[PDB]
This record gives C-alpha cells, sequence and structure tokens, in this order.
C-alpha cells in the first residue's frame, strides 16, 4: 500500500518522465541513460533521490516536491548518484 502522497502514474510529470514505482516495469532499457547499465538503474542510485525525505522504501525525489517515490522505482530523469 503506497503512502498517501506517492507519485501516481498519471501525474503529468510521471507521464512525461515515464516514472514507475517499480523499475522492473519501467522504460529504463529504452532510455539508455548514461552512468550505469540500464538494468542497474533505480531511484536509490539516482542523484535526485532524497535520503532524508520519507521513510523506508518511500523517499523523496527533488523533481516531485511534496510527494514520495519508491526507492525501487525509476524515471527518465535518472541521473547517477554522486555519493
Ligand atoms: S529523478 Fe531519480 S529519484 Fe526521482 S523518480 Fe526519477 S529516477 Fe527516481
Amino acid at each position: 500500500a503506497a503512502p498517501a502522497n506517492a507519485v501516481t502514474a498519471d501525474d503529468p510529470t510521471a507521464i512525461a518522465l515515464k516514472y514507475n514505482q517499480d523499475a522492473t516495469k519501467s522504460e529504463r532499457v529504452a532510455a539508455a541513460r548514461p552512468g550505469l547499465p540500464p538494468e542497474e538503474q533505480h531511484c536509490a542510485n539516482c542523484q535526485f533521490m532524497q535520503a532524508n525525505v520519507g521513510e523506508g522504501d518511500w523517499k523523496g525525489c527533488q523533481l516531485f516536491p511534496g510527494k514520495l517515490i519508491n526507492v525501487n522505482g525509476w524515471c527518465a530523469s535518472w541521473t547517477l548518484k554522486a555519493g
């Protein structure tokens, strides 16, 4: 059960960015974003994930202010995490 402020799939930013809460159900292979082989990409290894927002598997994303993503998710703005 998702948190009350989870990003929903038909949010227009979720549509534009092809966000999915489950990276295995995402377009990561198609997008081929640089930094890691596509099958390795998910929110937890993305620079925009906020480790200090949310709890557990439901964490912040700088691109979805006020909402929570799933650490196991993905979107087309996936960017290799610096830390
Ligand atoms: S920008 Fe990064 S943390 Fe935010 S939803 Fe996309 S892949 Fe996940």
